[PDB]
């Protein structure tokens, strides 16, 4: 109800800190990174973990989770650490498999500090399929009983580089990195 929240710095010099960054530099190496920190909100966290149990449920032996890479403008933060993703492959929230997609700055805007803004995000990907621009949500899995449908889309299911999610808590801005180049 009450998606209040709190942003923690994380050490440098910390297991959570090099995990993230390592995965960021792995394509972001060039990049000064200026901070991190993991955002704590309950509700988000709740209305999240209960989205993937239900996916545990439905979806077999299939990894759900994914981490990827966001970037948007100084200006969204806010509301991605109290909201985290409200309402060419559709109209949804991109994530990207690696860090540098993120980095372009039609994404990650700079602001006058030339700082630069990427989550560093738990998707709820799912049972995924190639999206088309025509998607206010995923297609359904069969034709038959087109209720059922799938998680959300990619680029390419073999070798994908970016997924779009179309569902108000499939994801949860676990860390925000901070960077400079
Ligand atoms: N904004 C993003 O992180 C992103 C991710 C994948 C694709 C696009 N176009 C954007």
């Amino acid at each position: 109800k009450q998606q209040n929240f709190c942003v923690v710095e994380l050490l440098p010099s910390d297991p959570e800190y090099n995990t993230v960054a390592s995965k960021f530099n792995q394509t972001c190496s060039h990049f000064r990174i200026e901070k991190i920190e993991r955002i704590q909100n309950p509700d988000l966290w709740n209305s999240y973990q209960a989205k993937k149990k239900t996916m545990d449920a439905k979806n077999g032996q299939t990894m759900n989770e994914k981490q990827l890479f966001h970037g948007t403008d100084a200006g969204s933060v806010p509301h991605v650490n109290r909201n985290g993703f409200n309402r060419a492959y559709g109209k949804g929230t991109y994530f990207a498999v690696n860090a540098n997609y993120s980095a372009n700055d039609t994404y990650s805007r700079p602001d006058a500090n030339g700082r630069k803004h990427v989550y560093y995000v738990r998707v709820l990907t799912g049972i995924y399929t190639h999206g088309n621009h025509s998607l206010i949500v995923p297609p359904s899995k069969n034709p038959q009983n087109p209720t059922d449908l799938y998680d959300t889309v990619t680029d390419n299911v073999h070798h994908p580089s970016l997924f779009v999610a179309f569902y108000d808590y499939q994801a949860y801005p676990e860390y925000l990195i901070t960077f400079r180049k």
